[PDB]
RNA sequence: UUUUUUUUUUUUUUUUUUUUUUUUUUUUUUUUUUUUUUUUUUUUU
């Protein structure tokens, strides 16, 4: 019931839009989550994840 | 012609000092040369 696969949704902008302001798809409430993801996708060969915090 | 210690004397003989000391230790503290507001590719459409 959040919309976050929705088309043109307020979503995206839940901060900016100040509709929240502790965003839970933040990386930072995600740490672990955020770690293990990088961690995998960089020893796949990613580029991407090669600087991640 | 030599002489053949780049040896030498007079004792001597720690580039040893004793006065007590002896972490180029002080800490009252307090100890990520961390810090919070989200955030967290020196990512872009």
């Amino acid at each position: 019931g959040q919309e976050i696969d929705k088309a043109d949704s307020y979503m995206p902008y839940l901060i900016d839009f100040g509709l929240s302001s502790k965003s839970p798809y933040s990386s930072v409430k995600n740490p672990a989550f955020h770690f293990w993801g990088q961690l995998t996708a960089l020893l796949l060969r990613s580029t991407r994840a090669r600087n991640a915090r």
